[PDB]
């Protein structure tokens, strides 16, 4: 006989255990009917512009619990490393002064990503789309947040739209009258570490998924600032159900699924994998980006269906930018997550290197401290990442000289959000050095980026280029953008590409800069015995 | 100076292009109202099942023209291989098997994917996706499909739902009052070819783009029975939407897009890298699975805007069973989109294999022969894939023997559909070999799996284990099964695990079963120049 079983069965499908503020006066903009002897929620579209815009605004400058419970662990633990305990105390006062509602926590304030269910008798008008993007560009442009998305004229033609649109609006039909949402401000670097994997029935043994699990988490490295919330989706009907299902799980959507299957083929959360994923990720010594005990704050583990054919597999983070916000309408108006306000009350030996002398001198003083060297940077740093990397290629393609910016001073991989008014630098952190990998040794052979300044674990060819040539590549903390800015970025000018927006090439004066030597100038790197 | 811009802009957005029948006497399941002056419509449920065991029904018999007019070119073009015409014939005329509405087009009738556009004041009664499902369940259990869902009731332990479920029901909510949908009745080896790529601007230009997409190509293989509609998504917001707007883009649903992009960043399709996928796809020499031109009916590239610090890619196939279905339901009834009933009109030596002889004398026989060669089989296949693999893996790590079954005669890879009344077995084609490359090597140490008939190119250590044990893999024709259960297999008994069900181990009789040597007994592979 015939039973239906939806594949997603959360026992809290509203998201009953998640705090929410109502929006004051908000019910204005609602108005229950009764129609053909149903009851409806009439919506003024208004609505999902006011709800919008402050969620896409108070993401940036506050947290969830289980998150600051996670740094807060990392600090308390005596189990950390030195590095954990460092990394995770800057990642808190980070937070401290983002809630201040003036910085944003990242310089990457990310994608606008939506979820939303509309009940079959929640009527908007239809204008859904619309009015959800004039609440993000609101959001974006009138607070000190970052242009991110890149619109291409043609296929390789880019430009930056200017105003972080267009957003990901993912609009579902669900029986009812209200209208739920959840909202995540996606940072490029997580949303760059979410992988599919094609796998088969090989796998589906104890013994196989663990060794698949150790050899998965050490691809993530430290590219997208850990502590991370550690997603795995074993199965699938397709590919994007998986990714989406995956994305879904590091957002903690699914916290309320069944822990066992059953003959119809739902979806589960399996815990024991959950703490196994734990396990990998503690022993693996990679730490909270600089070796130790805090590479995963918590793991989520989701069992789906899957075409006997196929065994498709997600891996996916989210990053120490952990940004996502319940949000739903109903008859008594807007009621949006409360995340903590206080991030305060979870906070419970370096080299000084000037700057301001002949970029030789640096690399000179640099040689003399093998990696893992926590160093403090006084001086002029040149910005430049993706798209300034190549242009300059492309230039020295045509004959034309690397340029004079990228032989005088340290190549900082970055791109900073909007300055506040009376402020030096608006929200300044890093970017993952990897992707510009493929220009470390061309620009090294050609006299300059002899030491180059950003986060996450770099390929071999970094590392060959840093010997050949004498360079250096320096891990800044990962996700600190707010008090870098706060604290240590004292002026800023762009250089050159000024049409690219934050990926204009930029001149900053810093002081205190923390950074670790990652890549020395004699084949060694930091991450050579955990990442490899 | 906010400007609202939908990312999908498609110029046929509801697909007047394509061609559309009225379920007779359906407009009995709408009813036209209005409310709050706005009009609504009222959709008895049960029109949903009855769409949806009418898509998933029709779907397996019938196809697009664009798809089989690929067939036709296959055939007639000058430049095609004779491999390229022999196999576009062969799956015209199991069409033509299939237009008989008994045997499905294909063994694998695939996961139930239901795409469905609810506008706001289209009225259901909200359980959309119980009403879809009896209409999928219908379809697979009243007609000769398959089950092919398998359930984890564990993270490991697994069993057949029996009945095709659960579908993936994507179901969104859009402007208006009507309910569209697109069907898609989804194999799992195409789904296997669904790949995401987390690239870099370093990727984005022509030389770099080029080179990809040829490296690339070649990782999909053979093994989801070709010619490819191939699909490619440059950018996207997310992993997740790139590989939905890859399968999307697969099932042609994006072809109105436009065709330049714009500063607010829409997607838009690409002719000129469409043509250079196929330029690609015609000269690597791939084939029609077995070497020279059609690799690919046709190209759909879709760009995307991306996040500056991100480019996902997404690399996708629609395979030989080609099954999507549009469908809309509106003021007047219940619309679907007419498929080719009449597939005939598109149509314009080798070594007989007695297997009735010791195994060891069809070794001998086949050892006279080359790659390429194509033989044709008859005499008793023993049938085994995924699952009856692991378990005979399983049995042997617990230290019983390998089966004698599995020594006697080769090994077909393969799980039919049911059987229709009066018909000796229902569709019944070969499986993607590459999915058991790890079991080849152990079981061929132990006596067994000497010779082996599926489907796709296989892995180095299949070609070694053939070398060392003087064995061979068989290539047989991807996709025609219909034609195969019509006129090659004569008998079907279930010999062990009947609790698998369809993955049970058969033993079946056939006459004229034609493969293709791919694997000799020498260390020789027939894709070890085109798949390099
Ligand atoms: S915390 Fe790190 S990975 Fe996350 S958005 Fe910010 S820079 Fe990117
Ligand atoms: S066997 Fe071939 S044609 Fe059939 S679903 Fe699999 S890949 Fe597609």
């Amino acid at each position: 006989d015939f039973h239906f079983s939806a594949i997603f069965q959360p026992t809290d499908p509203h998201h009953h255990q998640t705090e929410f503020a109502k929006v004051e006066g908000s019910e204005k903009y609602v108005e229950e009917v009764e129609v053909f002897g149903r009851q409806a929620l009439k919506v003024n579209p208004e609505a999902l512009t006011i709800l919008a815009h402050r969620a896409f605004s108070d993401v940036h400058h506050f947290f969830r619990k289980d998150h600051l419970e996670g740094w807060r662990r990392a600090i308390e633990d005596p189990e950390a490393s030195d590095n954990d305990r460092y990394v995770a105390t800057t990642l808190l006062k980070n937070a401290c002064i983002a809630a201040g509602r003036v910085l944003p926590s990242c310089q990457d304030t990310g994608t606008a990503i939506v979820l939303g269910k509309r009940g079959e008798l929640c009527w908007t008008g239809g204008e859904d789309e619309k009015y959800l993007s004039k609440g993000i560009w609101n959001a974006y442009r009138y607070h000190n947040l970052r242009y991110s998305q890149t619109a291409a004229l043609d296929m390789f033609k880019e430009c930056n739209t200017g105003d972080n649109l267009p957003a990901q609006l993912d609009l579902l039909a669900v029986p009812g009258s209200d209208y739920e949402f959840l909202f995540i401000a996606k940072g490029g670097g997580s949303a760059n570490k979410a992988y599919l994997y094609q796998e088969t029935k090989a796998l589906l043994n104890p013994k196989s998924l663990r060794a698949f699990i150790e050899e998965k988490l050490k691809t993530l490295g430290t590219a997208a600032c850990p502590p991370y919330h550690i997603a795995l989706v074993i199965g699938g009907t397709s590919a994007e159900m998986t990714m989406k299902t995956v994305k879904l799980a590091s957002c903690r959507y699914y916290d309320s699924l069944p822990t066992t299957g059953d003959k119809y083929g739902r979806a589960f959360r399996d815990p024991e994998w959950e703490k196994i994923v734990m396990e990998v990720a503690q022993k693996s010594g990679i730490g909270a980006q600089f070796g130790g005990k805090y590479f995963a704050h918590q793991a989520r583990v989701i069992r789906l269906p899957r075409h006997g054919a196929s065994c498709p597999v997600g891996l996916a983070v989210s990053c120490s930018a952990d940004r996502q916000i319940l949000a739903h309408i109903n008859k008594s108006g807007i009621y949006i997550e409360q995340l903590e306000q206080n991030p305060a009350q979870y906070l419970p030996t370096s080299v000084k290197v000037d700057l301001k002398r002949p970029i030789d001198k640096v690399r000179q003083q640099l040689s003399q401290y093998p990696v893992g060297t926590r160093v403090m940077l006084n001086g002029t740093l040149i910005v430049a990442r993706d798209i300034a990397h190549a242009k300059i290629k492309e230039m020295m393609d045509n004959g034309e000289p690397l340029p004079e910016y990228m032989k005088t001073s340290p190549i900082y991989y970055a791109g900073p959000a909007k300055t506040p008014e009376g402020y030096a630098s608006g929200s300044f952190g890093p970017t993952t050095a990897g992707r510009m990998d493929s220009y470390v040794d061309l620009f090294q052979s050609h006299g300059g980026s002899y030491i180059t300044l950003a986060k996450g674990n770099r390929s071999k060819q970094v590392t060959d280029a840093c010997k050949k040539h004498g360079g250096f590549y320096l891990g800044s903390i990962g996700g600190p953008a707010a008090i870098l800015a706060k604290d240590s970025i004292k002026q800023v000018t762009c250089l050159a590409f000024p049409e690219l927006g934050m990926e204009a090439v930029w001149k900053i004066e810093v002081e205190d800069f923390p950074a670790f030597i990652v890549v020395d100038d004699k084949g060694n790197d930091m991450y050579s015995k955990t990442l490899a």
